[PDB]
Parts: structure tokens; sequence; C-alpha cells
């Protein structure tokens, strides 16, 4: 499977849950999952059962989403952290006054860097983390993750679908080692 299980750190604050719902409704193949008391090893099992080979865990920073750690699911064992993003800030679709993509299943995510700066590295990270493609499909539908460099270690990410912005807008930063 190639779906993406999106969850939170344990006992998430309200905004973390809201963000996960917004993000999961925007990225093709992603779905929100309640963390409960599951260990990372247990999340791997729940991912397999649901045909997902990626686990995304949104951590907090004083009540706000503060980090996104992505894990690859290869077996029932504890999953490896393959990519991580620092969440500097986020605005939910509800706050940006726009909607969510009307998906039907089968759509793909395309990562598009707007400049040759650090946005290129983040685009590569999206390919690894969310199975995004750098090259758009010729006919199939797709959600576009537009990535712009704000500084040497930070980017702004805006998702687009059907010629319009959708989902949460993110400001992401590189951790010590984004792709390990």
């Amino acid at each position: 499977g190639y779906r993406i299980l999106v969850t939170t750190s344990r006992r998430p604050s309200p905004r973390i849950r809201s963000f996960v719902k917004d993000l999961s409704a925007t990225i093709p193949g992603a779905f929100r999952f309640t963390r409960g008391h599951y260990s990372m090893e247990e999340l791997a099992r729940e991912a397999i059962i649901r045909g997902a080979d990626r686990i995304v865990v949104v951590g907090e920073r004083r009540g706000n989403p503060g980090i996104i750690r992505v894990y690859a699911v290869e077996g029932p064992e504890r999953p490896d952290n393959i990519v991580s993003f620092i969440v500097k800030g986020v605005s939910l679709s509800r706050e940006r006054r726009w909607g969510l993509p009307s998906l039907r299943g089968g759509e793909v995510l395309v990562a598009r860097p707007l400049d040759s700066g650090v946005a290129v590295e983040f685009a590569d990270a999206f390919v690894i983390a969310f199975h995004a493609r750098l090259k758009p499909p010729e006919a199939a539908g797709y959600v576009e993750a537009v990535i712009e460099s704000l500084d040497a270690r930070t980017v702004a990410v805006t998702f687009r679908y059907g010629g319009a912005p959708v989902g949460p807008m993110l400001r992401l930063g590189k951790p010590a080692e984004m792709v390990k």
C-alpha cells in the first residue's frame, strides 16, 4: 500500500488535531488517525492494516504544531524516521478563507519548487515523505504543493487543486538532518 497515516503525539492539543484533519484532507493518500496510546511500533501495524507505508506524526510546540516526523513502514517493527520538518507556522484552510480539494481517489501529489533555493531540497523531501512526484501527471488529477524559499532553511508551502489554493498553508524549516 501507499497511503499515509497521519497522526499526532500523545494527548494532542486542539490545534494539532485540527491541523491533522486539514492536512489529511489535502494530501492524496493521507488519512487522519487518532493516536490514543499507540507506540510507534503499534502505529506501524495499524499502518500495514490500512495499506499505508508512511506514518506522519505531528508534534507540538506550546499548543501549536511544531514538528512533522515522517516514518517509513517496512514491517511490523518500529518504523524508521526518514524525513522531518520543523513547523514554524500554519494557517488552516478555514482561516485562509478557502476550501479543501474535492478528491475522488487516485489523485497524486506534485511538489513544485518555485525557486532554485532550499525549496528544491524540500520538494525532494516531499517526494520521499509523501510519495509526491516532481513531474505532474498528464491526465490524472493532482494536488500541487507549491514550495517557496523564505530563507536558507525555511519555505512556505501552499497546496493547490483545480486552479485554487486549498488546505493549510505551512511555513516549514529544516531540522538538523531533514532527510536521514
